């Protein structure tokens, strides 16, 4: 209604800074920008200059964000009211601001900041201040990313209560900087998003006036931060107690591509390789259960076949001749059908071959048989493609080894593929999602080709040629030397001539190329019914391998002799073993000149100087000489030494061969020079060749797919968080830090009270409406008090479990109770009687721990006093009525419906229906007034709000107490509760819990003395098991029945003091660390150094010894540690390097003598960039020192007593240098290369490792395609990287999922 604002988001406009505010990549409005709207329109309503008016805005509720949208107009409506200055910023009819603004002509501002004039922060140096740069690396780590317009704090102190704030004249950007002032002062991990400011003073006449017009260099105004009265003031501005809600860091990017860099072998896996076909030995049922199904078939399709109107009968008389030679229709189907609809877990995804048999079978044999069959198969072609027999050479794994191991053999830039007969046997719909759009470095080209049109082919980004796949000697000339890559899946079976396909196949693959089949190749007459049906001419020539089975198939062993037989060297062989087979062939290449062999086994690197001179020699050889870096050793780093390389040589000629000397085989192979098994190699020319577990293979990162990530092992202790906040059905069940015997969360004033407490397996815990409001997000965590801030969780208080001596005991914890170990105060359990069952205890604690607490601690109820309860069929209302009902009271409750009337009346004989009101109407006020005589109600016990709270509290007597205990506060009342107006009685059984002390003995002896007298008895109560945790939840929230809901944790042994068994429960990683463990972090104080530190003592560590080259040289490292010191951690920075024995031992000293070593973490980096031949040795041994000297420093030191014993991380960070390769990097490759060696030589040891291998990390742009993840996200992905069996994880994430060219 009063002023509109148009703020203009354009190339020029003089707002266009207002775009450099976003908050985890949405641009916002500063949250102080609508106070500067607000001001500037009550001076517009005065009709002074906004400039010359002094206002001040109190209890500002930002209820909204106010999302910029560049290039775009946003329309902003501010109504202020004339006298009283309530404002309203409010864009559309959405409230984006409130509050009240008062302009005055008196000295509003309280501090007298506004007088000081110079800096304080003059003569400091520098490892005693912040500057731009570090100020605003510690807001972007927390997701405020702002911009050069918004980047006003331009030095403060280490604890920045001292700032220098810079003034540009632009008011919306130097509130923002005097709130970043207050944000500086919370130091965390978490986002804060300010709602509520309860004051804020601008006076701008004694701020200084605009900079003159065009300044380039603006002054900066000392700023200064209050923590006793939380005062943010820096010239003429003021902001008062700030209140931030947490908010949820949503992700810039897209997931991150977790993989598992692992071995693969080529030919022949065990099944115990990677490369090796998925085949369950559920699968190999399925496989059986469908050729004992199609054998029998086809005997009941040639007896009933008495029109002989089934074509290729005696193809269907030799399939089923076979089948007996290897081997009633009614069973065949009951097993299959068995199999189909059994849901034991153990569960094929789909049954495809089963369902298209049984209409292969099952269709009745008369006129137009064939050709309607030929149709409904045709219909249902897509269970042919997707069923597990055929998936099994399908799976990611394999489609991902065969595209990238062909892609690094292609020594062009493009990847051109070509699947010839792409209409009956697809494998762009695999080859594309499972491989191909992983793709960053090398792009592809796929080009599917049939006789018709490609109908599935529409969706994918391919390219549908035409022409007859079936028959050769009509392929198009156009498709010579056309495709890299050739797909013959489900084709070579389909032609005649197999010699004449092939040899004119052959044609089509580019010198190098590399050719897939997949064929059929065991249980030949299981699939052969559909190409029975499904086949027009089912006849082929045989030849020198044999004759083709029936028409169409040949045996595997005879289609690996008819491959070789045409000259193909056998690249890769994976057979399935239950259907089809797959071979990558590539024509064998031969040598004009003598290969040059080079030997790079040492790791000081002795060679640098003769790889450099072959390497400079490579483009003016010829096209067929190659250089073989060969390394004999498994520790070597000529696998990621060569990508990067390959980067700057190309990959025509630098190839390489590694053997790895733990696990080769009993016959390594003899790789030296003129040998026999080199010049096998020399004949493949795959550039990546590894003899490890006895086969040649290569290095792939297999995907880990995201429901891994959440995948739930056995653990011993658990507890339960949500994966998600704000969301009940995200509710798991995590490993508890209990494994330690502690509990996280014991930095800042939970270190003050050293409360004595007793570790209790928990039996059962209670399900409270504390909990459903927190999981549910009506209520942040923050809210709790302070003491549960840095816990694990904060769900759960009441259980009933066996303390350590095996008694039975039930109490109140502070949380998380919903768990299976808990540390409970020994003044906060109490013994259940020898006549409850456990089941009954866990319902008893709170309710009327709860209800004492009002009643007779915040109530003082007397005896005959009168008591109205809100919501007397809630377990605290139940507790409430009994407590008041042994104080012979007079009770009037309030009852939604009949069926809770009739609930408490049989629970309590004393309670008659006119002691019973309605929770659906306020019309309870004219009924107890009435009942009363006026007198009114001298306790109410509030949980209703709105209307029935003003109606409840308007029943209080003269001396009545109102305790309201409702969750669901107004934004008013909150308010009064910051301001100090009201008492915040709703997480105050909470707050005694923490504190235990004169107030809390009181309740737990008021209970006490209820359990003995009888008074306390436990509530009929509904129990859930752990699994149904969310549908608990849901429960208590829906509040649709009473009851108490009881999670069951254990089941109850006969006995009443027994030990409690030990049992694992499923649960999702969560790692933690010992706080009685001393953790070394060698390079630790960097940007993932210091970073990675703060999320250890988050999660239990408090025990850390940082190392570097220099100790604390900047301004945020001694903020950092400084920070940690306050927490409680005891922080030791060595300014040392780890580079010889006197150095390791030295940490390791220092190590054991603050605690037994539980955790090393190598994070050292040290880079030169630069030209592979123009690096001398000093220079290419640089990066070696920190990732190749200080690894085996910390791995000789880990594996000798007495850290062997206590370890219990070892991580070495890597880089994707090691998987991808780099340009300049050749020297960090090896470095990271021979680091990731020694980790995988741990593992071959059973000790503990874990090698993350990182692309890019943004808050400590796009490089090779690939954006930098937010570290927020880096150690969701680390948390899940220890908690892993595999050795390396590559970690990068893909600005886009790559199409074609
Ligand atoms: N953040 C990223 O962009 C990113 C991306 C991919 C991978 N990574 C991985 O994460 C690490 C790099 O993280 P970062 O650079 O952001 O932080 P950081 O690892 O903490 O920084 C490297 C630290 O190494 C220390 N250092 C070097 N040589 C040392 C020696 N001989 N002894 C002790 N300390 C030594 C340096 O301490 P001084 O400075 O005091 O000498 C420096 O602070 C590497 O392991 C890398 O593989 C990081």
């Amino acid at each position: 209604s009063d002023n509109v604002i148009d703020i203009d988001l354009s190339e020029d406009s003089p707002e266009n800074y207002l775009l450099e505010h976003a908050v985890d990549g949405r641009m916002l409005f500063p949250a102080t920008g609508t106070l500067v709207l607000a001001w500037k329109t009550l001076a517009k309503l005065k009709g002074v200059e906004f400039e010359q008016l002094g206002v001040q805005m109190t209890n500002v509720q930002i209820h909204q964000a106010l999302f910029l949208n560049p290039g775009g107009k946003t329309t902003v409506s501010v109504s202020v009211m004339p006298i009283t200055g309530e404002f309203q910023v409010r864009d559309g009819e959405s409230l984006i601001s409130s509050g009240v603004i008062t302009s005055s002509e008196g000295r509003l501002l309280e501090t007298d900041q506004h007088m000081k004039k110079g800096s304080v922060l003059d003569g400091k140096p520098d490892k005693e201040l912040l500057f731009t740069k570090e100020i605003y690396r510690e807001f972007l780590l927390r997701g405020y990313e702002y911009g050069a317009a918004f980047q006003g704090i331009q030095r403060a102190s280490l604890d920045a209560t001292d700032t220098d704030i810079r003034w540009d004249g632009r008011w919306i950007s130097y509130l923002d900087t005097v709130l970043q002032m207050y944000l500086l002062s919370k130091p965390g991990t978490h986002q804060a998003l300010p709602t509520l400011l309860e004051s804020v003073t601008i006076d701008p006449r004694v701020h200084p006036a605009q900079p003159p017009e065009g300044t380039t260099e603006f002054q900066v105004l000392p700023g200064k931060w209050d923590p006793v009265l939380q005062i943010a003031a820096a010239g003429g501005v003021e902001i008062r107690s700030c209140h931030s809600i947490r908010a949820s860091r949503r992700l810039n990017h897209d997931p991150p591509i977790l993989e598992d860099f692992a071995f693969a072998p080529y030919v022949d896996p065990r099944p115990s390789d990677r490369s090796a076909a998925a085949v369950t030995p559920a699968l190999r049922d399925y496989a059986d259960a469908c050729f004992e199904f199609s054998r029998q078939g086809m005997k009941r399709w040639l007896e009933n076949d008495k029109n002989n109107v089934l074509p290729n009968k005696e193809e269907i008389k030799e399939a089923l001749a076979m089948a007996n030679k290897h081997a009633n229709f009614a069973s065949a189907k009951a097993t299959l059908e068995a199999l189909v609809n059994n849901k034991n877990g153990h569960r094929l995804p789909n049954h495809g071959l089963f369902e298209m048999l049984d209409i292969a079978f099952s269709e009745p044999l008369e006129g137009d048989y064939w050709d309607r069959l030929r149709m409904k198969l045709h219909d249902v072609r897509t269970y042919l493609w997707d069923d597990p027999i055929i998936a099994a050479l399908e799976s990611p794994d394999i489609v991902k080894l065969v595209m990238e191991t062909v892609s690094d053999n292609v020594n062009q830039q493009v990847m051109e593929i070509l699947e010839v007969g792409a209409a009956r046997g697809p494998y762009y719909r695999q080859a594309i999602p499972k491989a191909l759009e992983y793709f960053s470095i090398k792009d592809w080209q796929y080009t599917v080709a049939d006789q018709g049109f490609v109908e599935d082919a529409a969706e994918f980004p391919v390219k549908m040629m035409q022409f007859d796949p079936l028959d050769p000697a009509n392929f198009p000339a156009e498709l010579t030397e056309s495709c890299d890559l050739l797909v013959l899946k489900w084709n070579l079976q389909m032609q005649v001539d197999l010699d004449a396909a092939i040899t004119e196949f052959s044609k089509m693959i580019k010198p190098g190329g590399f050719l897939l089949v997949l064929e059929n190749g065991t249980r030949l007459s299981t699939f052969f019914p559909i190409k029975a049906i499904v086949s027009a001419s089912l006849g082929g020539k045989g030849g020198p391998e044999g004759d083709r089975a029936m028409g169409c198939f040949y045996t595997d062993a005879q289609w690996s002799a008819l491959f070789a037989r045409h000259g193909f060297e056998q690249i890769m062989h994976i057979p399935d073993g239950i259907a089809v087979s797959m071979f990558l062939l590539r024509k064998p290449f031969e040598p004009s000149v003598a290969p040059i062999i080079i030997n790079v086994d040492d790791l000081e690197c002795s060679w640098l100087e003769e790889v450099q001179a072959r390497c400079a020699e490579l483009q003016d050889s010829h096209k067929d000489s190659r250089l073989w870096l060969v390394a004999n050793t498994e520790l070597s780093g000529v696998l990621g030494f060569l990508r990067s390389l390959v980067w700057e040589f190309g990959s025509e000629k630098l190839r390489c061969i590694q053997i790895d000397d733990a696990t080769a085989g009993p016959n390594p192979p003899k790789i030296s020079a003129d040998s026999a098994d080199f010049k096998e190699l020399v004949r493949k020319d795959l550039a990546y060749n590894v003899f490890k577990n006895g086969k040649w293979g290569t290095y792939r990162g297999f995907v880990i797919s995201d429901a891994d990530r959440q995948k739930e092992r056995p653990s011993e202790y658990v507890y339960a968080d949500w994966l998600s906040a704000g969301d009940m059905s995200s509710l798991r069940w995590f490993d508890s830090p209990l494994k330690t015997g502690h509990n996280n969360g014991m930095l800042g004033s939970k270190m003050a009270h050293k409360l004595e407490t007793e570790t209790c397996s928990v039996y059962y815990a209670g399900l409270n409406l504390r909990d459903i409001i927190l999981a549910n997000g009506t209520i942040q965590r923050d809210i709790l008090p302070e003491e549960t801030f840095f816990k694990e969780g904060v769900l759960g208080v009441e259980f009933s479990g066996r303390n350590s001596s095996g008694k039975r005991v039930m109490g109140l914890c502070p949380p998380p109770a919903l768990a299976t170990t808990v540390k409970c105060p020994v003044s906060s359990l109490w013994s259940v009687p020898d006549q409850w069952t456990l089941e009954e205890a866990a319902t008893v604690p709170l309710a009327y721990a709860t209800a004492y607490y009002c009643l007779v601690s915040e109530g003082g109820v007397q005896k005959g006093a009168t008591v109205f309860i809100h919501a007397g069929a809630s377990v605290v209302g139940q507790a409430s009525i009994a407590v008041a009902l042994s104080y012979n009271c007079e009770i009037f409750t309030l009852t939604k419906n009949s069926d809770e009337t009739a609930l408490l009346k049989s629970m309590y004989p004393q309670l008659n229906d006119r002691n019973f009101c309605s929770s659906e109407d306020c019309s309870f006020e004219k009924y107890i007034r009435k009942e009363t005589k006026g007198s009114g109600v001298d306790v109410v016990i509030n949980t209703l709000r709105g209307k029935f709270l003003k109606a409840s509290r308007r029943l209080l007597s003269k001396k009545g107490k109102f305790v309201d205990i409702g969750f669901k506060v107004d934004s008013n009342t909150q308010i009064a509760y910051y301001t100090r107006e009201h008492p915040d009685l709703r997480f105050q059984l909470d707050a005694l819990l923490e504190s235990q002390g004169p107030e809390w003995t009181r309740l737990f002896d008021l209970v006490q003395a209820g359990i003995h007298s009888g008074v306390v008895k436990p509530l009929k109560r509904a129990v859930y098991s752990m699994d149904k945790i969310v549908d608990a939840f849901k429960t208590v929230e829906a509040e649709r029945e009473a009851g108490k809901i009881v999670i069951k944790i254990r089941d109850e042994e006969r006995q009443k003091v027994c030990p409690t068994p030990r049992t694992s429960f499923p649960a999702i990683h969560r790692t933690c660390f010992h706080p009685d463990k001393s953790h070394i972090l060698v390079g630790g104080m960097g940007g993932m150094g210091l970073e990675t530190a703060h999320w250890m003592v988050l999660r239990g560590a408090k025990k850390l010894i940082l190392t570097s080259r220099y100790g604390i040289t900047t301004g945020y490292q001694a903020r950092k540690i400084a920070f940690f010191k306050q927490l409680g951690v005891e922080v030791e920075v060595l300014a040392l390097s780890v580079n010889t024995r006197k150095a390791a031992d030295k940490v390791f000293e220092h190590a054991l003598k603050m605690g037994p070593v539980g955790g090393i973490f190598n994070m050292a980096m040290v880079l030169y960039n630069d030209d592979f031949l123009k690096m001398n040795r000093e220079q290419f041994l640089k990066p070696l020192e920190s990732k190749i000297t200080m690894t085996m420093l910390l791995d000789d030191k880990s594996r000798e007593k007495p850290v062997r014993d206590t370890l219990d991380h070892f991580v070495m960070f890597s880089s994707l240098i090691v998987s991808g390769g780099h340009l300049g990097q050749a020297n960090y490759a090896f470095g990271s290369t021979v680091l990731e060696k020694i980790c995988e030589r741990r593992k071959r040891d059973g000790l503990p490792v874990t090698t993350p291998q990182w692309a890019s990390i943004a808050d400590v742009t796009i490089i090779c395609r690939k954006y930098p993840q937010r570290f927020f996200n880096v150690l969701s992905v680390f948390d899940f990287m220890m908690s892993s069996d595999n050795v390396v994880t590559i970690s990068y994430v893909l600005v886009e999922k790559s199409m074609g060219v």
